[PDB]
């Protein structure tokens, strides 16, 4: 039968075994471990799985070397702003918690260390601030925080500078041997939506931007810094207002009576900045990311089942009480190949339903309750949709309405096929787990003896979709009536492996024929006893429902205009 | 057969337990608590129950209760009656109380990947063994008694608040003696889950 | 690892480790800096603002030496803006859509950008045609790619189409001018990857009293951007539309009488 | 004996003076090849009053670890099938002969104690955990070798 041998493919078991055992290795990555400085936490931490790092984007993204500033109450408070202007952020680096702030301007002031300032919680038990730590060699503003003061009210910009004209420190033609200096010298826009800091459109300068208008900022500034040793000093030489435009990028005159109201009580200043350095060390005390695998073995058995006999009095021939028997064989071929089957597929679906939910995938190793190896290799997912063909269809002439639902059918089927293969990622699980040749995702569509002839008549749009092959699979039982049930098929493998969706576990058993003087009487009687299983891998799985498919094709059903507010009801 | 399922599929050799009612009550839970119901094999009819956890030792003997009508009629159990290759748990029970109202859940955990009595060679030569860990989830819009919602975890699931109870169970069985033992280790709810299939603490306002 | 016996098992070969590296590297930090370009676009030139040559200081970019800045973004609203008259011609029309709506976008960023004439100005002897450099997510270009009946994806204009699986572009078109056939940095490319080789360096550290091996790689890698010109545009409500037909918005001449 | 809730890690609870001041452990820290029991801890009490035994169960049969055929490739388990018993002359507290169980000794009198411990240990990060399932009486021997029935007078 085709069906049974769609979605199991059959694996043969010699009789001498009680079963069989897979064995995986996984690859993982993951940072910072145990050990015994405070031997922390009972049952650890999570460990990621490096394939979700093709889908997600926190996975991999690690830094270590940043010298961000560090607040430390009672030693740089000094150093920093005044926090009643803006309250500290908290930023995360490595595995340490700690708050920071922009560093302040100042003129006439002493200049500050930055390789210093930047001691994190990390940093201190492997040692403080020893020789070997030197800055990169691109150091570069980020931020400048201007206070645009309007009538008393502040408002804070976190003008993101590391992209600009010039912003990268340069080496001097001369003085010193390390002194690299900034000499910082453009004009910064704002922009019409040049949002406030921390969130919220700019409240003040609505007036200008609700006539579209823009004002122009130069800045003047001057910095320098010294890459061995980590000191350096930055101070802010002016900044002011020096043009204003318009919506077609025109001068426009700072003494016009509108613009210059608009303007009255404008005051600018520069509050602080912040300052990106990499400490390139040369033989640097960072642990970066700890890769491991670890292997996880399943075992996999397989029993027996009921037995079957026909009885019959031992001193004749019957076609009666015994036809032949080839009776007895395709009970037996019943039994194991089409009702089991059907109802583990039924199984699965339920099960799905009873733990993905509708149409929501989970993360790799999300679950274990759910049987399958082949859980490791990609997220699961399960989803279910139905079409209501009667409110659904596209009605145009009466001749080609088959075509139409047709068509609308096997759209549906593009449709769930495709977003699949886009949140599962089973398609790069095909391309990493096989290296040979990067094989099309083979899809297998299994269904009852109904809808079949409704999706292949002529007309596709799209077969199953593009590159895409299929296999349909007919069957005659009730409790699969007006259902479509797909998902993943390698038909190119025979062996156990975590991207079939089912094996069938079978061992051969041969007949059992012979006397059994039982119950006081005599009959000769042939024992059948059939022992198979039926073992699923994937997890992935998509059914579909339809329902009216009688009440369209009977009944007419055309055109929903959609009437759109013309006439007077707003 | 050919277009009815139910025509076929026929049990004759599967051992379940029975109720003799007065000879072997102690290895059952109680009435009281989930009444009997009525299961058919062959022509027999019967009453089978849930096998209560060992609490406190005092292993069961599986062919003492397998005693259908049909078997009592045939004689004697026989001596050479031995298990078959493949013992597991059919079917887990579980109990949520909240405020003295109790609820039964049959979670369906047959066929899982950690649900089979495997082989073990540390003690005799014919003894299986079950070593069962894991976490048990609840159906968001099923898992009450076979699926629908419930009258205690209305707030998760309204939501579609996800549970998972962490299960340690150990077991043997003797395929040749009938003597077995179960006992449930541990049992608790440790994490929440929902759509976004990342977890909650156990300390947010709505979910504590 | 342990520096007293080789493991293959728990650390693998060195691929892994080169795999690992070229991921990150060559998919997040590229990721990442277009989507910034995006966004920083956004912050500065407002929307579908023409800005005079050389008038924008303070975004980087020699580009602005010969192209007007120029930022455009639009939104695509499948189910309230398609037209259907059969279940069997909706794929089609969707197509028709999405590439109408990108052609207008060349055509218009084209038109206010002037790139024709700095093309022209820059190389002499040739007069090439603008190409269009693409990129999507894994689902949107068989959306894009012929289907039977359908008109090139942008007449006249050659074009690049390419396929990413991480997940901010999901639903996602961006496209920009780029130079194909240039291997050197030139004001008109959108970008260059500056590349400093990395070697492996493997030895033993002693770190808090400790015997093992361990394998450093520090790369060296800056993504830099040229070209201020880029065109941003999102596909929503899909799937609910080809699922779910929409048909025929109909205008009364009210002659039902209100007005 | 945990039962419920967690577990315990053991490495942690191994962090003697010397290897805080040592710093931190090496890579991969990996325990003893074989785990054992050795010391079994059982309170006997008789009308309110409790005596403890500590039988130095330690190279009898059953106390080492065995490696699963499932889950994690590291886990080893414990299972302590086993008998055990107090004599006349076996190392007891407060002597061979304890007050609790000095009428049977006279009578020359050993008891047997049916115990079923089992157990997981991990050896990676040093977690893992154990149960007490069944330990009672089960079985009573004289001077003989011969067990006794329980139902008898003098032993009941």
């Amino acid at each position: 039968h085709e069906f049974a041998e769609l979605f199991y493919r059959t694996y043969i078991v010699t009789p001498d075994q009680a079963g069989f055992q897979l064995s995986i290795r996984r690859n993982l990555v993951w940072e910072g471990w145990t050990g015994e400085g405070l031997s922390g936490e009972k049952q650890e931490i999570s460990k990621r799985n490096i394939l979700q790092g093709l889908l997600d984007y926190t996975t991999l993204e690690t830094n270590s070397t940043e010298l961000i500033p560090v607040i430390q109450s009672g030693e740089n408070d000094e150093q920093f702003i005044d926090p009643s202007v803006l309250p500290a952020q908290t930023v995360k680096q490595g595995k340490d918690t700690f708050d920071t702030n922009f560093l302040k301007f100042s003129e006439n002031g002493e200049g500050f260390n930055l390789l210093m300032l930047a001691q994190t919680p990390s940093r201190l038990k492997k040692g403080s601030m020893t020789f070997t730590d030197s800055l990169d060699s691109r150091i570069a503003l980020k931020q400048l925080l201007i206070s645009v003061t309007k009538g008393g009210t502040t408002e804070l910009f976190a003008l993101d500078v590391n992209r600009d004209q010039y912003a990268a420190y340069t080496a001097t033609r001369e003085y010193n041997f390390r002194l690299m200096q900034l000499k910082f010298h453009t004009s910064l826009g704002l922009g019409e939506e040049s949002t406030t800091v921390a969130g919220a459109e700019s409240a003040l300068l609505k007036d200008l931007f609700d006539l579209g208008y823009r004002i122009e900022l130069d800045v003047k500034v001057d910095g320098e810094m010294n890459v061995e040793n980590g000191n350096g000093d930055t101070s802010l030489r002016a900044l002011r207002l020096a043009r204003v435009f318009d919506k077609e990028g025109k001068e426009i005159a700072l003494t016009d009576s509108r613009v210059s109201a608009a303007l009255s009580g404008l005051t600018v200043t520069g509050v602080g900045y912040s300052l990106e350095a990499r400490l390139t060390n040369i033989n640097q005390l960072e642990m970066g990311l700890l890769i491991d695998s670890d292997v996880q073995k399943q075992g996999f058995m397989i029993p027996t089942l009921p037995p079957l006999v026909i009885v019959k009095p031992a001193m004749v021939e019957d076609d009666k009480t015994y036809p032949r028997l080839e009776a007895l064989t395709t009970a037996y071929r019943i039994q194991q190949m089409r009702n089991n089957a059907v109802t583990t597929l039924l199984n699965r679906a339920d099960t799905l339903k009873s733990y993905l939910g509708v149409g929501v995938p989970h993360p790799i190793e999300s679950n274990l309750g759910l049987e399958g190896v082949g859980q490791y290799y990609v997220r699961p997912y399960y989803n279910e949709a139905t079409i209501d063909v009667l409110n659904d269809l596209n009605n145009l002439t009466s001749a080609a309405k088959q075509t139409d639902i047709q068509g609308l059918i096997v759209s549906k089927i593009n449709e769930m096929v495709y977003t699949a293969d886009q949140l599962t990622g089973y398609t790069a699980a095909l391309e990493a787990a096989f290296s040979g040749r990067s094989p099309k995702p083979h899809v297998a569509i299994g269904t009852d003896m109904r809808l079949p002839q409704y999706i292949q008549i002529n007309g596709d749009d799209r077969t199953v979709g593009i590159g895409y092959d299929y296999t349909i699979a007919r069957i005659s039982d009730l409790r699969m009536k007006d259902k479509i049930v797909m998902t993943f098929i390698l038909p190119n493998e025979s062996e156990p492996h975590p991207l079939q969706h089912g094996v069938l576990g079978f061992i051969p058993e041969y007949l059992v024929d012979f006397n059994m003087i039982r119950n006081q009487r005599i009959g000769r009687e042939i024992r059948l006893t059939p022992r198979y299983r039926y073992f699923n891998f994937l997890p992935i799985m998509l059914v579909i429902n339809v329902i009216n498919l009688e009440e369209a094709i009977a009944q007419r059903t055309a055109l929903d205009v959609n009437e759109t507010q013309v006439t007077p009801a707003s």
